[PDB]
């Protein structure tokens, strides 16, 4: 019934913040849609796994809010294997590699795929992480899709494939679905393009011993009796001295405040009274989430390692149902496994089979990619379809189509009355990830202590102090990199020349 | 509590419907979010105004079901004025003109935009209206957005502009936010660029004497106790033998079959047990309603009739709040008034503003493009922002982004269970109009007739007679018109 602040939802944010309030000295309530807590990340464990993460997993250098709090809940990490070499599978070939830019020798062609990097990164140091609609040139870059910039940019297909294959796997989405500005914007948000993709000093460095679900798992812990499962909320009513919040299970919540922590779509699962202000009302529904199977295919051994390959497969083009795998195989050298996700498009073809028609499937892949008879015989299967999920909407997380970011993006963070906004949509570093629901959380909680009159204005946004245990290394170009004609600058210098 | 059909949405499509199955016997009941019925459509009465639409209003030609639903509840339509000169009002100066499109003279100009014309008819005739998807460029056509299609397309700026404004009051979104399949299945679906631009022949060429709420209204009037207003839909289950739908006000309606007669979106707002299918449950947030803020403004006569103009303006440009108005005088010839739509990204931009403020920014335009100091002395003033409702998401219709369609287009009518689909969207002739949802209404109703075995499938989908009050003429196009080769045409000639 009565306290100081009510969260929707128990995912990582939802849990940040209300672990915040609780330790600030608040009485919170957490309102949780689901039977468990954890959300986009979902820890299963049986017998043949021990554990295996099926939502969000990975943490990296730079992500110091989800580290920090993942080590105050007494959590550790682990490498994901990157020791042996990388393999680019293009036109029915592989290609082992290591780096972390899938490589390429003919010289044009290399023009291209340098100058295809360099300029998504060109391009976001324009764009304001905490503003992107304020770029010099938003309109424009919000007026189209990415498919149009990668068509404009790249001069070679095999530049354009990578770079498809590229925003499928970071934002699980097809290039013609998503603006062109919030793609950029969402690179950089992240610390640009080689951060974003990679394993060794990136996002995918890393993953919590025991599985991510531990994070909302153990803040539940803490906090006792004030998370409530099986409490979908139905209904949001401000126009009273104290907020009104209804859940589905006819239970009814007065609070001082709200923190939503949930998908911005799924605010309409809510119905609100007063109604929204018209820019959030026609917002929540222009905002979807992504499509993408994770899927987890478990041997005998991590065989792989053997042909000095470290599981790692970038795989171009139509016909593989994966493009991009992990291996996912344990720290202790057991449960080996590949790690892989159905992209986009694909995760709306492939629902169609089944469990052991996409097994199959995966595993033929997987043996013509490392050239191993081995990957036939899988000992287990493990998978999650994101796109099912009511309470979720898809994964890994909202996407932006053209036009929305520039007219309704303003209004994703701002306060409606006394509901303040968490949810990893809303951060300004790592949005779409683990670190940034935390920053959302917090930002969320310390805007409602600020209402308060607890804490001052400047102590809202709080810089968060770089790990002692997950140093980041600088992002660093050469000078070729930074020099190197694009294509078209090519041709350039060769119609000068010829005159 | 227990009945045969419980229809969440008390907008035409679910009136429709409800009344279908009420005719034949079934016991229904209508559960309406709001404190009134009508949906999209609203009609005000003061004594300003008499009545206006402050919703969906035009019919025409072609809509033959919204007409006979009309008629039999009582209804008469009235002609929208077209009987003076059309304004096209192109950088900073009035054009008149007669018929439909607004000509151009510069011989370039002109096959440009015959060639725009000619080719979204073109597209079209490719497109099947009761499955896009099966377009054979679907995947080609989904993949682009109208700006991308009108960048290839138009050579001049002048067409540009046309076909921009011609995107932006059709589905009241920016070229760069839809698909170009949808857009281009939208304008076939409705018998193609003539019907859907025409006042005279056209879908804007009449309106209900009374406004058209009457139409939800008079269902409601025959419905009685059956139609439950304030009942928002929180929650549906199917898991049991009867469907079991939960309001906000906490009662609970157990029937054999739910119509879900709501926006496509709004289906979010209701909480399902079991889970909607994945395709479902993703496409339903995947499917915006556009942007439009509809304004009348009153005077004291229809000042601009004086001048030989009927009062329908096309307003190129980013300057001007309201890029389209038509004569929205009484047949009587009194309550004088100017329709006009701000539209898309105007409608967002210019709600910051006060209902006074936008009264002046309007009078201030149409003195201009009518060139009349009278227009700068309202009587009164009616608005509405559509893009503020909880129960719509927006006005006219839902608008399909790229990639949208052929991914999710499917789902839309599909049955859940027994759940069916009505709803002006999923309609097939006259999709995100009244004549959409009378369509879409009557098939879903009949759909669940078809489950309860009490008609044959080959009645799901019925025709309509033509409207004996209401009768279309052909639309025709010239030899000049089909043969006029496109400006790329004429370059590969020279
Ligand atoms: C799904 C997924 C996500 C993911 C990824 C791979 C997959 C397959 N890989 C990631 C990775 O390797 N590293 C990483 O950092 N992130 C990765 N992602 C994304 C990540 O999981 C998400 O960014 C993050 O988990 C989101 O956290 P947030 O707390 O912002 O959101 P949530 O987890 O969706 O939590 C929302 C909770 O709210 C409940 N809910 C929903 N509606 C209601 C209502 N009406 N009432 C009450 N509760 C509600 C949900 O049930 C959920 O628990
Ligand atoms: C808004 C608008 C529409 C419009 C237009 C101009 C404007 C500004 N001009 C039109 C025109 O000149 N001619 C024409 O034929 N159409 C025009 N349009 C579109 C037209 O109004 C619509 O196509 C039509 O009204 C749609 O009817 P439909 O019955 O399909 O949909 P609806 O009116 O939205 O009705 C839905 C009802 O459902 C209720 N609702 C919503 N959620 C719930 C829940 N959860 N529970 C119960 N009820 C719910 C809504 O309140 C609504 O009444
Ligand atoms: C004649 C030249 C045609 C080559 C087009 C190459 N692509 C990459 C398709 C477009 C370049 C765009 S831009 O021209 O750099 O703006
Ligand atoms: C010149 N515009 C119309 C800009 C492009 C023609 C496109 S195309 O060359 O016909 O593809
Ligand atoms: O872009 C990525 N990786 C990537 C790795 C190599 C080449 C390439 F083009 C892309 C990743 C982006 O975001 C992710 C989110 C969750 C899990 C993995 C990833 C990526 O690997
Ligand atoms: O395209 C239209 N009219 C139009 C009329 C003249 C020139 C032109 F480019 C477009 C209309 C489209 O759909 C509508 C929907 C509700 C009300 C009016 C209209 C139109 O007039």
């Amino acid at each position: 019934n009565k306290c100081d602040v009510v969260v929707v939802g128990g995912g990582i944010s939802g849990m940040a913040a209300a672990k915040l309030l609780h330790d600030s000295g608040l009485n919170v309530v957490v309102l949780e849609a689901r039977d468990r807590v954890g959300g986009r990340t979902y820890t299963l464990r049986n017998q043949k796994v021990k554990y295996v993460d099926l939502g969000g997993s990975y943490v990296g250098p730079t992500q110091n809010r989800i580290l920090r709090l993942a080590k105050e809940l007494g959590l550790e990490t682990y490498k994901v294997n990157e020791v042996e070499r990388l393999i680019h599978h293009v036109k029915g070939k592989s290609y082992p590699f290591r780096g972390p830019f899938p490589p390429v020798w003919n010289p044009i062609t290399y023009l291209d795929h340098n100058n295809f990097w360099r300029t998504m990164d060109d391009m976001g140091r324009e764009i304001p992480s905490d503003a992107p609609w304020k770029a010099p040139l938003a309109e424009e870059w919000d007026n189209m899709t990415m498919k149009e910039l990668l068509d404009k940019l790249c001069w070679t297909e095999s530049a354009k494939q990578l770079a498809t294959l590229f925003v499928n796997l970071c934002v699980t989405a097809e290039t013609h679905e998503v603006s062109a500005l919030w793609f950029l914007w969402y690179v950089k948000q992240c610390g640009g393009t080689t951060r974003i993709i990679s394993t060794t000093n990136g996002g995918q460095e890393r993953k919590f011993v025991g599985g991510s679900g531990q994070v909302s798992e153990r803040i539940m812990d803490l906090l006792g009796d004030r998370v409530k499962l099986e409490r979908p909320v139905i209904y949001i009513d401000q126009t009273r001295e104290n907020v009104l919040v209804e859940t589905l299970n006819h239970e009814m919540y007065e609070a001082k405040y709200v923190i939503s922590a949930i998908p911005p779509t799924l605010g309409m699962k809510i119905h609100f009274n007063p109604p929204l202000p018209m820019m959030r009302n026609q917002m929540i529904t222009r905002v979807p989430l992504g499509s993408v199977i994770k899927c987890i295919v478990y041997y005998k051994e991590p065989f792989w390692r053997k042909k000095d390959y470290c599981g790692t497969m970038i795989i171009d083009g139509e016909e593989a149902p994966v493009a991009y795998t992990l291996d996912d195989t344990k720290p202790e050298g057991n449960y080996a496994a590949i790690m892989g996700f159905i992209l986009a498009h694909k995760a709306r073809k492939l629902a169609r089979l089944t469990k052991e028609e996409r097994l199959k499937k995966l595993c033929e892949l997987y043996a013509k990619v490392l050239g191993s008879l081995e990957a036939l015989e899988p000992v287990h299967y493990e998978e999650k379809n994101w796109c099912e999920e009511q309470y979720s909407g898809g994964c890994y997380t909202t996407y932006f189509p053209p036009g929305i970011l520039t007219q309704y993006g303003r209004v994703l963070r701002q306060p409606v009355d006394r509901i303040y906004f968490a949810g990893t949509e809303t951060a300004t570093h790592w949005s779409g990830y683990m670190e940034g629901a935390v920053e959302a959380g917090e930002r969320a909680a310390r805007e409602i202590l600020h209402a308060m009159g607890k804490i001052p204005e400047d102590e809202i946004w709080q810089s968060e102090p770089e790990s002692v245990d997950v140093p980041a290394q600088p992002i660093t170009t050469t000078f070729l990199e930074r020099h190197l004609p694009s294509v078209p600058g090519l041709l350039r210098l060769i119609g000068l020349t010829t005159i």
